[PDB]
C-alpha cells in the first residue's frame, strides 16, 4: 500500500491539462501522439494494437496497476529508459493519486 485513493474530478482535469495533447481514455478512442489507454489497468506494457511504441516499453513488459503506473507517472524516462513518451512528470503525490484515481475509472 503506496498508492491511496484521490480525486477522480481533480484527476480527470490534470488530465485534461496534462494528457490529452497526446492521449485518448475513452473505448474506441483513438491512438494519437501516445496510444489510447482504454483497459491499460491489468495489461502489460506496448500491446495496444495499430501502435509503434519504442523498443523499450515492449522490453520493460510492464503490468499496468495503481501502484507501477504512479512511479512512472513520476519521471517515464526514469522507469523505462528509451521511452518516447515526452513528458517531464508529476512530482506531487497528491496530483497522482487523484490522476490514477481518475484513470481507474475512466479506462474500464
Ligand atoms: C505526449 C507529449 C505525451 C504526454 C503529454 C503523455 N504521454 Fe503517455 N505516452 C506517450 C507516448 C508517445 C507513449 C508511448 C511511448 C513509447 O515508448 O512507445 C506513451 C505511453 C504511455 C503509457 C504506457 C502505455 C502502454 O500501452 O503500455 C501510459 C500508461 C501513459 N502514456 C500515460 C500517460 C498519462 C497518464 C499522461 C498524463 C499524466 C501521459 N501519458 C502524458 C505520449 C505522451
Amino acid at each position: 500500500t503506496e498508492f491511496k485513493a484521490g480525486s477522480a474530478k481533480k484527476g480527470a482535469t490534470l488530465f485534461k491539462t496534462r494528457c490529452l495533447q497526446c492521449h485518448t481514455v475513452e473505448k474506441g478512442g483513438p491512438h494519437k501522439v501516445g496510444p489510447n489507454l482504454h483497459g491499460i489497468f491489468g495489461r502489460h506494457s506496448g500491446q495496444a494494437e495499430g501502435y509503434s511504441y519504442t523498443d523499450a516499453i515492449i522490453k520493460k513488459n510492464v503490468l499496468w496497476d495503481e501502484n507501477n503506473m504512479s512511479e512512472y507517472l513520476t519521471n517515464p524516462k526514469k522507469y523505462i529508459p528509451g521511452t518516447k513518451m515526452a513528458f517531464g512528470g508529476l512530482k506531487k503525490e497528491k496530483d497522482r493519486n487523484d490522476l490514477i484515481t481518475y484513470l481507474k475509472k475512466a479506462t474500464e
